[PDB]
């Protein structure tokens, strides 16, 4: 069905972001993984899949438009040398992400592709959550210590 | 059945504490959520939920007594901004809650309101089994340390 | 995560109004219960149960945005003397609240807040199914006649 | 297998009439669930979907005869706006079907069309069971009063 | 409780769409069962039973906004004659309802009724869900080829 | 019970018809089955199956009215040489078959042996759905190909 | 433990190229899926998540040797505009991955860095399986005929 170009371009920078993501989370776990921290290993590895599924459903809804899903340019991944600064590279980028969302969104609304508006929205609720939970943990540092932040993610 | 005018006076007044304690503790659980203490807000959550219940067998009891419950008029909620705040906010409001159900006990002696009475004992035994908790709570921040303790209510 | 000034103050006049309702609803449940009307009682308290539910969204949707959750002021309570009045008075609060939704999902759509839209167009969406219950009971009360609807209500 | 011109015609006439029915009972079902009286509106859905039912099997026959199905010529429905109403609108529509019905047979007969004709038939003794349900709940009307009936029909 | 007048007919004019194409997937489902393409009847009768879910929600957001549901009009059904044809005019069909779906997104945002647009959002989702398989079952036919499409819809 | 003498040779007629079509399906299925067409050798199968259902009742109604069958009277067998005379002889026996039913059907009914009737209106019915079945089959020959056709009837 | 530089090096051009393959191989499974070759589609989704558990074996490999894995440089995708091109895009991805182990597993061998060269090997075996079924299905075109291929692939 053939979509409205702008709009292509707007899922396509979407989908630029949520790779660079993919790729950020997965370093991140793996090298709190290496490092001991299994438990932030883990809930890394699960921020890395859910953002590889928003990306899934962005190819497919770029190819139902008649698009070409970009996976060729991968932009600049941010990774941290610490638990503070990784965390903190991850929220920086989620930040950039929400940004870009919300503009797709109101190019969306102007062309009333309410469908590509419905699946951006679900993505920025997912994205608002990890914002959340990005936050929550670097306020944790800050009232348990960072030591003790590190010892309750070890297992 | 005909109820004593000063017993539904004082179910009221106790009425009236229950609906600050529902609030205030309601609101401290979302706090402690937000900031990534879920074993405090699952707590306090559920502290909220007891207040919930005896203030329905208040409700109950004044209607069978032919009175009006005062579901209208809020007092003060005793809010913290950390931890150690929110926990003696708590125990402020369940102190002024236990003298006034003291008092209501009296009277409804006086009068010979003997089901009101053990309605109201049974309210007092669930009100100083959560001072017992707040007491001790705030007694561990003192010996585990204030970082310790929050750690232990991450997860 | 810095949400809208305005957006947040929207928010807390939601949460006020499922504030006034949550108690409305309450006593609502137990009069009727009190009157062996207990199907009406029932059906009143889980409507009581969902406002519950939307407050606490609504709640936590405003810590994370770093606002204060209001729980401290509590409007009026339109509180009915008969099965008729009360079923009206709570038709008038959900028309009220529905209008206040409708201005705030505006305001968060202007601001770009389509997180805090979605959460405000599913409480809508709740609000209009029990607007639906409501102008149901007073059309049954007409079309059976008073007496057999409150003994349809008695089990 | 090619079938009698007449024979497809009184197919496309019934089909016609459960098409009406269709859509007239599906509607009633959903002002009866609007208004509160869900017993009547999970009863009437059900009659819906039984000629939805129907209307499958002609539809099913007409084309293995060879003919053309007509879905597109949708006759008047008999909405009522009242309970009493609404029932006594099904029944002036199932009186109007069991005469086509029977007129339908009687062809059916005559060309020695066996098949269709017990397919009629067993649609007819579906329709006349709907006309005691009507003509039933009519007379409850009257012998237990409207708002007694209606109490009735508040809940599943 | 009493909707906005446009609205209830953007929702009627959405509703008659939604009527017209469950009787043209319904037909087009039992030609393809007539002709032993079981695996493309018993698909396009799963979407006129989509169809009537969406009809279903329709009329009982007008009857909840205190208007008449209106299935008496029946648009023009578009029926094919052969395979290519009929998976054609179904996504003819469906263009024209998204188009329809989208004007009357446009004025429920316009007058605030949230809950109408959301209602509308989802049937739009669901018609771009069968416009996505329309379209590749007629990619499907070109590559490859008429006689094995048609060969892999024989069995279920 | 005395059978009408007409009705009984009528029986005795659809049961020859029904004869052929046994050992005509019974053989077609085995040439498909020898030719490696398991799925047209198994439902030819069972159309053989279902005319000795057909067969066993009319002997059954045909000795309760005091007749004789006749199984002695063997009809001739329509037997094709390919996929498509066999299906085509298959029919042409069909439709000979249902005239008979029709023209026996006509007299039952005038002599009102209304079981009789019934018990052929029942075979009738098989019958065209036979038909039903094999103007299919030669319809999807044209419609998928002849090759296509029998690679779908291998397995 | 700090590994060889130049194994690091090694396990890092084999994890670009692993990451290559997983993006190559999610966009032609989403493209096949798109055009309604299901059991391409899922083949090859399958064969995208084999080549992230080696990227992931490889990374963590890295890791323990106190290397920095390269997540960031992204080669060539060879992207296909029809089944045969994809395909052949995936086959000769597939041999230049498979060029590019031997050469690592060389050096590994030579400073006995013996548990290195183990994880190469393991990835190998599963590189060269994913030659023999592209391999294969090339062969299937041109045996079948490409309308018969794709036929066999529109169902899972
Ligand atoms: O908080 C409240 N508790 C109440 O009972 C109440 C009200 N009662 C109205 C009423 C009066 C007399 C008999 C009745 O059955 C009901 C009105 C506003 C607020 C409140
Ligand atoms: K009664
Ligand atoms: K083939």
């Amino acid at each position: 069905m053939k979509g409205d170009k702008k709009v292509i371009q707007h899922l396509n920078k979407i989908l630029g972001n949520e790779l660079i993501a993919i790729n950020q989370y997965f370093l991140h776990s793996r090298m709190w993984n290496d490092w001991g921290l299994k438990r932030l290993g883990a809930h890394e590895y699960h921020e890395s899949i859910d953002e590889m599924k928003h990306a899934d459903k962005l190819i497919e809804r770029i190819l139902f438009l008649e698009g070409l899903p970009n996976l060729q340019d991968l932009g600049k991944l941010l990774i941290g040398e610490n638990t503070q600064e990784m965390l903190q590279c991850d929220l920086n980028l989620e930040l950039k992400a929400t940004k870009d969302l919300r503009e797709a969104i109101v190019h969306c609304e102007q062309v009333h592709d309410y469908v590509s508006r419905d699946l951006l929205k679900d993505i920025l609720e997912s994205e608002e959550e990890h914002i959340d939970y990005l936050e929550t943990q670097l306020g944790l540092i800050q009232k348990v210590g960072l030591e003790n932040y590190l010892q309750s993610h070890m297992h």
